[PDB]
């Protein structure tokens, strides 16, 4: 029984009020501090005619204020459309249109939407009442994803899709003790692993500087703020293995997700220190990270497996007759669907699995299983 994100963050900030929530450069913000500003901004947002269900795009460079907006937007039940800060003004319009945004809140287009100054909203903060009744199935965010061919499709993600990240993952052993690094762009689903596994568990989220990755700054930041849970794309992981693999063993866990990573790169990383290196699978339509496989030995490693699902995630490889290859995902992370309701039927299908009908997302990832109970993608 998952509650909506603000309900979870509320009781998280009430439990651990004095723990550090956000770090930027050297500025620190505690959970009680963050909760007060979130409620103050949410009241400001309501003054600006924003109501529950409004489609609100966010374009704010990495900063403490960015994640206050995220919390405030979902506290007032808005549907956030995070936009990449280096996106060209033309692709901004395509994203706003495909999501049907009524607002764009930005720190720096032309369509049926209002542009709101993020700096002015922060300046207007004076908690105020009247907050919506939010369910786990209420929409929480829209993310754009491209397929093997088509144009960018909008994916409607429910509160449960990221609220599940409040539950500790057994393969990670994470808790409020941990520290996460925010480096993945907010327009990507992978960013949800870093933002919400932190804020919804009482852990710390150190924010990387805005812009393209600065591995020197990322190196000192990973150590200075003692990052324990490091999520990485395949490119950031491979580059670190090549130029500074020692950095990958300051944390306790390193999760590589996004695409096939050469098994030799995992071998160098695992043999380099005490950090548990993971291969992870995620997709936009399942809201965030979905499975994990722990690389155990330098010679234990044939595409590396993606492992076993996260809490409340169901992952099954079905045959060609929609029965048990091809990967299907069910559970709390499944998206509400696409903007196109007809393509929604094409790739979100109800399938009987162990007695009960279950809604599965059709991933289009050819796959098969391991002997030791492990999912393995194979293009
Ligand atoms: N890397 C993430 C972490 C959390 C949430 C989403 C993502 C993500 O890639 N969202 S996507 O929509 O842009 N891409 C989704 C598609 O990418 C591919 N893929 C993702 N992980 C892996 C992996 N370990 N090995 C091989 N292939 C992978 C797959 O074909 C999946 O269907
Ligand atoms: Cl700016
Ligand atoms: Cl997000
Ligand atoms: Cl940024």
């Amino acid at each position: 029984q998952l509650k909506a994100v603000p309900d979870i963050f509320d009781e998280i900030s009430q439990r651990f009020p004095d723990r550090v929530a956000l770090i930027f450069d050297q500025r620190k913000i505690t959970y009680r501090e963050l909760a007060e500003q979130c409620s103050a901004l949410a009241a400001v947002l309501q003054n600006n005619c924003l109501i529950k269900g409004d489609i609100v795009a966010i374009k704010i460079e990495r900063s403490p204020e960015l994640y206050i907006f995220m919390l405030a937007l979902m506290k007032i039940g808005a549907v956030m459309v995070p936009v990449n800060s280096n996106s060209p003004e033309r692709y901004i319009g395509e994203v706003l249109s495909a999501a049907g945004a009524r607002y764009l809140i930005s720190d720096d287009p032309g369509g049926a939407w209002h542009v709101l100054s993020s700096r002015t909203l922060i300046q207007n903060c004076t908690r105020s009442g009247n907050y919506p009744v939010l369910s786990a199935d209420d929409p929480a965010l829209i993310l754009m994803t491209s397929g093997s061919t088509g144009k960018p499709k909008s994916v409607l993600i429910a509160h449960r899709g990221i609220a599940r990240l409040g539950l500790p993952v057994p393969a990670l052993g994470n808790s409020e003790r941990d520290c996460y690094l925010q480096i993945a762009d907010i327009s990507f689903a992978a960013s949800a692993n870093e933002i919400w596994m932190a804020l919804l568990t009482g852990a710390c989220l150190t924010i990387a500087p805005p812009g393209l990755p600065d591995l020197m700054a990322l190196a000192r930041q990973i150590e200075s703020d003692n990052v324990t849970m490091l999520f990485l794309s395949g490119g950031l992981f491979r580059l670190f293995v090549e130029v500074s693999v020692e950095t990958l063993h300051i944390p306790d866990c390193v999760v590589v997700s996004g695409d096939f990573v050469n098994p030799r790169l995992f071998s160098v990383a695992v043999q380099a220190g005490k950090a548990k290196i993971f291969n992870g699978l995620g997709c936009t339509e399942n809201s965030a990270i979905s499975s994990l496989y722990h690389i155990q030995s330098a010679a234990a490693l044939s595409p590396v497996p993606v492992g076993t699902p996260l809490p409340l995630v169901e992952m099954v490889v079905f045959n060609e007759r929609l029965q048990p290859g091809e990967l299907f995902i069910a559970g709390a992370g499944v998206a509400l669907g696409y903007s196109d309701p007809q393509l929604t039927a094409e790739r979100f299908i109800t399938i009987p699995y162990q007695g009960t009908d279950m809604l599965f997302y059709r991933t289009d990832d050819r796959a098969t299983y391991d002997q030791d109970r492990n999912i393995v993608l194979v293009g």
